């Protein structure tokens, strides 16, 4: 609860079953993502490290991607013990991946290092991402 | 090269006659070694293809642009 300098109380949070990822993009055409770092160092609540939608042409060189805590978008932990649980019910769902891929033309990605990927996919894609090309990362970090 | 339009209309005989032209793509690739393109988008291309190689280009190697964009 943050505390104004009029002696003002605001919660912080919105509902408490907030979620979110590190970047976010939808809607933009021609995207580059040059090396660089996406990483959830101190155990955020995400969704994804990286949502994309209803892009063209969006291309990863060489980012280092790690440590993400998998939520769904409802606000429900993705462990081991319910991950078959979340296959069936969160399939539709933007979501339960490092990067989630949404109506995207020309996605690509190369070959960088991952790792303690606490979410059911590496990458996921879905909504008619129909011409993906993915370059050998690191395999077996996520669920 | 010459100063002809390529139109809908008049495609087929460009293919005819126009086949050594250094010209009728977006990008037009000659006599080189070690071609790549990755995906881009590619929009609204009012000419005969997209890429065009000629001339001995041996190893080229393109990765999925925008398809359908060209005549």
């Amino acid at each position: 609860t943050y505390k104004t300098t009029k002696n003002e109380y605001i919660k912080v949070m919105d509902s408490v079953n907030d979620v979110g990822c590190q970047a976010y993009f939808q809607g933009l055409s021609n995207v580059q993502y040059i090396g660089g770092q996406l990483s959830g160092h101190g155990s955020p609540r995400n969704t994804s490290l990286a949502t994309i939608t209803q892009c063209n042409s969006f291309i990863i060189y060489g980012t280092d991607l790690e440590d993400i805590n998998g939520f769904t978008t409802d606000g429900t932990a993705i462990t081991a013990d319910n991950i078959d649980t979340i296959e069936s019910n969160y399939l539709k769902d933007i979501s339960g991946a490092a990067i989630v891929v949404s109506s995207c033309l020309g996605f690509k990605i190369d070959s960088p290092h991952i790792f303690k990927i606490k979410t059911l996919s590496t990458i996921k894609l879905m909504n008619n991402t129909y011409n993906y090309e993915i370059g050998g990362f690191t395999p077996d970090e996520a669920l």
